[PDB]
């Protein structure tokens, strides 16, 4: 393997104390930057939470209470009835499968942009008028048969034609793009071998990428489970050297900060952009498959996890990786995917003075990020930050929704998730937007060393 490929492999399941200790001084915000990130994060999270005055209203409720909850309700029901007395004088003087299917569809609706690419493309004008951008995700993954993969191929091809016509020359930055999953383009990808992936999957990836280039829209390769990282790099490496793609910078690639390999993957990507003479569109995410990654490692009984076991470590990893990406704007267009107010504010500060549109963009999932990003994308005059956000827009029917929805349920329902915590009016804003580096050092001082694994998540062999 090349030097940078070797380093990736060696870091696969690096001990957490060692990986976190390494990332820490790379992720640490210089003092004035930390202060500004904190102030901005606090302000974003304050507006997000208290837009319709949720905390003030909760603090009138508690302030009334000397009664019980359900009691105070009884009173309000009465006070409401009294306020419906028109005249104040009078007032004063006085099966299992189908249950799961329905619940999925009902909870999943909010995360879906449209049933078909045409409906999706139509629902996007409203936010596009405001400076938002889109990346369309034709739902459907883990193709089991040759036929399934073929259908996904056809669906992607048709989406590119529709998106590309809608883009009408706006280009890879200002115009919409598409996101694809490699698992959709090859039967039984989860266990597919190198030779068959190259022989069958690659011609599909190349074909779609060339079509995306013809319309000049971005084409992003989503990141999936950790044991597919390697083959996805081999596929990316070959793609970047196609003569037909020379001089074109619309190839996009996701990297997952929850993996120990992430910074090493960045070193590889930097070298690849250099050798293949292009700017790569790189989406930095934390990661969508954490629960399954943990479970898989525990069943396979290997020496360690390929992901961090404490959420704060992933946050620290994201910040370190963000700095690495921002240091090479000639080689990488970073796309910072997050719904976390601190993370956003930190990136905003880390990106430095003198923003220009092609420096970087934020990204968010449809149904999750719009309220936060409504403070971000737009004009300074309107009280926004004037930073563009690209909305990830799932497209498809109920038959294609299950796996995506489950990942959204895990993301939204986890007590460690920012989106879950901000919805807790009890949890103070300062804790919500607490600096992850400082949080890691707190743990270290309490525990006896830096980057210990989650106490409840022993090594697979233990
Ligand atoms: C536009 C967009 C595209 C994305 N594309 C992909 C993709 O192609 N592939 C992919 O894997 N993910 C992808 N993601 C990420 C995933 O879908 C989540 O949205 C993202 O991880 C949430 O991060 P955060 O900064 O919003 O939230 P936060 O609440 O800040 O962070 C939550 C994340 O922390 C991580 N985490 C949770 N618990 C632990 C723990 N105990 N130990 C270590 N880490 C933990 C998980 O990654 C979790 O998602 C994408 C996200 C966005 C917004």
């Amino acid at each position: 393997q090349s030097v940078s490929r070797a380093a990736i492999t060696a870091a696969y399941r690096r001990p957490e104390t060692e990986a976190v200790s390494m990332l820490l001084e790379q992720a640490r915000l210089p003092q004035p930057v930390a202060e500004q990130a904190h102030k901005l994060a606090y302000q974003l999270a304050d507006k997000l939470r208290n837009q319709k005055n949720a905390s003030g209203r909760a603090g009138m409720v508690q302030g009334l209470l000397s009664l019980s909850s359900q009691e105070g309700v009884a009173l309000m029901c009465l006070a409401e009835a009294l306020l419906r007395i028109p005249d104040k004088a009078t007032r004063d003087a006085l099966l299992i499968r189908k249950g799961v299917d329905m619940a999925m569809r009902l909870m999943g609706e909010q995360f879906v942009t449209g049933e078909t690419i045409a409906e999706a493309l139509a629902n996007a004008r409203k936010l596009e008028e405001k400076g938002f951008r889109y990346s369309y995700d034709m739902l459907g993954e883990a193709a089991l048969t040759a036929a399934d993969a073929q259908a996904y191929m056809v669906s992607y091809q048709q989406a590119i034609h529709a998106i590309g016509k809608a883009s009408n020359g706006r280009g890879i930055y200002e115009g919409p793009g598409i996101s694809i999953k490699l698992s959709a383009l090859h039967p039984r990808y989860s266990r597919a071998q190198y030779d068959r992936v190259m022989e069958e999957l690659y011609p599909r990836l190349k074909s779609l990428t060339l079509l995306a280039r013809q319309y000049d829209i971005g084409i992003n390769i989503d990141a999936e489970e950790s044991d597919r990282l390697e083959i996805s790099l081999d596929l990316l490496e070959k793609l970047c050297f196609e003569p037909e793609l020379a001089g074109w910078n619309g190839i996009g690639f996701v990297i997952q900060a929850y993996q120990k390999r992430c910074p090493l993957v960045i070193d590889y990507l930097i070298d690849l952009a250099t050798r293949s003479r292009r700017r790569l569109m790189i989406r930095l995410v934390k990661g969508a498959y954490w629960d399954s990654e943990i479970k898989r490692a525990q069943m396979d009984g290997l020496e360690g996890y390929p992901v961090y076991t404490r959420k704060v470590y992933t946050d620290v990893s994201y910040l370190a990786c963000a700095k690495k990406l921002l240091a090479v704007p000639n080689l990488i267009y970073p796309q910072f995917a997050t719904h976390n107010a601190h993370t956003l504010a930190a990136i905003y500060q880390l990106a430095g003075q003198n923003y220009y549109p092609g420096q970087y963009e934020f990204q968010c999932l449809h149904g999750m990020g719009e309220p936060l990003y409504e403070q971000v994308t737009g004009k300074v005059a309107d009280g926004k930050l004037n930073r563009p956000c690209r909305i990830y827009a799932p497209v498809g029917t109920h038959e294609t929704l299950l796996a995506y929805l489950v990942r959204r349920l895990l993301e939204n329902g986890a007590n460690t998730s920012f989106v879950n915590r901000i919805a807790d009016t009890s949890l103070p804003l300062d804790e919500l937007v607490a600096d992850p580096v400082t949080a890691v050092e707190k743990l270290a001082q309490q525990e006896g060393q830096t980057g210990l694994p989650h106490p409840k998540i022993p090594l697979p062999r233990d």
